[PDB]
C-alpha cells in the first residue's frame, strides 16, 4: 500500500516523464525517466527475488564495483521501499548494440565486439569481487525459483521437441554434470541489448544482476549462442573463436546455454 517508490526517490524523478520500457522480459520493471537535459532509468524488482541474480540490489552492488572497471551506468540512489528494491541510474553511453548493427549486415564486426567482451572482461581483478556466481549458488537459486514459481518455465519448454519434458529434468542434468570452473569475471546476460557500442568500441554495460565471478566458458557460450541465433552462419562461430586464440569447448558451451534455458 501507500507506493512502491519512497517519498525521497519521487521526489528525485518527479521533474521526469516516466515512459515503461516494452522490450525486456524479466521479473524487473524497467522505466525510462525523460527529463530536460538528460534520461535516467530506473529498474525496480519485488521481495520475490531477493537474494538471486535478478536482485536489482545485487545489480547496484555489481554496477558500484564494476565503476572504472567497465563502462556502466551510475547509480544514482538506491533502496529498498516495502517490499520493493528500486534502483535509480544514469543512461548508458553510446548506442544499444543491437539497434547499431544488424546480423545481416555486419556479421564480422558484431563478432569483434563480442569477443572484445571477452578479452575485456579477463583482464578485470576480480580479487574483491562482491559475488561469486559458482554453480552451486546458481544451482541453490535455480532450485528455489522452481520451487517457489518464479522460473522461466513456460512456453518453449512446453514444446514435445524439448531435450528434457520439464523443469527438473533440466535441473538434474545441471546439478550432475557440472563442468570444472575456472573464475573470472563474467557479466551473466552477455547479449546485444545488454551493451552499448559508440565508436566502433564497447561503451557501456547494463542488466548486471548476475555478473560477478564465473567461469570464462559462461559468457563465451552465450556470444555462441547469439552468433548461431542472429547470424546463424557457423562460419561466424569459427571466427569467434579465431579471434579469442582458443579451440571451442562444446560440451561446457552446451552446458552454460542449457543452465540459461530456465532463466
Ligand atoms: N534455439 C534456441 C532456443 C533455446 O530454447 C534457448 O536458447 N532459449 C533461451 C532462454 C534464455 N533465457 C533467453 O533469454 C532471454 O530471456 C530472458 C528472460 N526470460 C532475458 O532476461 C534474457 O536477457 C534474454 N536473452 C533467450 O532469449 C534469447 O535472447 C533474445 C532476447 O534478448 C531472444 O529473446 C532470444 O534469442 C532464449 O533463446
Ligand atoms: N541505464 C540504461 N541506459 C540506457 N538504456 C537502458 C538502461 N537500462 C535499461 N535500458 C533499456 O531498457 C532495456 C531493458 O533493461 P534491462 O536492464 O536489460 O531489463 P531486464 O529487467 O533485465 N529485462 P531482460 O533484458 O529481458 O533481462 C534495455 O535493453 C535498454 O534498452
Ligand atoms: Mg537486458
Ligand atoms: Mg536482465
Amino acid at each position: 500500500a501507500k507506493m512502491r517508490i519512497s517519498p525521497e526517490l519521487k521526489k528525485l524523478i518527479e521533474k521526469y516523464r516516466c515512459v515503461k520500457d516494452t522490450e525486456g522480459m524479466s521479473p524487473a520493471k524497467v522505466y525510462k525517466l525523460v527529463g530536460e537535459n538528460e534520461n535516467l532509468y530506473l529498474k525496480m524488482t519485488d521481495s520475490r527475488y531477493k537474494g538471486t541474480t535478478y536482485d536489482v540490489e545485487r545489480e547496484k552492488d555489481m554496477m558500484l564495483w564494476l565503476e572504472g572497471k567497465l563502462p556502466v551506468p551510475k547509480v544514482l540512489h538506491f533502496e529498498r521501499h516495502d517490499g520493493w528494491s528500486n534502483l535509480l541510474m544514469s543512461e548508458a553511453d553510446g548506442v544499444l548494440c543491437s539497434e547499431e548493427y544488424e546480423d545481416e549486415q555486419s556479421p564480422e564486426k558484431i563478432i569483434e565486439l563480442y569477443a572484445e567482451c571477452i578479452r575485456l572482461f579477463h583482464s578485470i581483478d576480480i580479487s574483491d569481487c562482491p559475488y561469486t556466481n559458482s554453480l552451486d549458488s546458481r544451482l541453490a537459486e535455480l532450485d528455489y525459483l522452481l520451487n517457489n514459481d518464479l522460473a522461466d518455465v513456460d512456453c518453449e519448454n512446453w514444446e514435445e521437441d524439448t531435450p528434457f519434458k520439464d523443469p527438473r529434468e533440466l535441473y538434474d542434468f545441471l546439478k550432475t554434470e557440472k563442468p570444472e570452473e575456472e573464475l573470472v569475471f563474467s557479466h551473466g546476460d552477455l547479449g546485444d541489448s545488454n551493451i552499448f557500442v559508440k565508436d566502433g568500441k564497447v561503451s557501456g554495460f547494463i542488466d548486471l544482476g548476475r555478473s560477478g565471478r564465473a567461469d570464462k566458458w559462461y559468457d563465451i557460450a552465450f556470444c555462441v549462442r547469439s552468433i548461431r541465433e542472429d547470424i546463424g552462419e557457423e562460419q561466424y562461430v569459427e571466427l569467434f573463436f579465431d579471434l579469442l586464440g582458443i579451440k571451442p569447448d562444446w560440451e561446457k558451451i552446451k552446458y552454460y546455454i542449457l543452465l540459461d534455458e530456465l532463466f
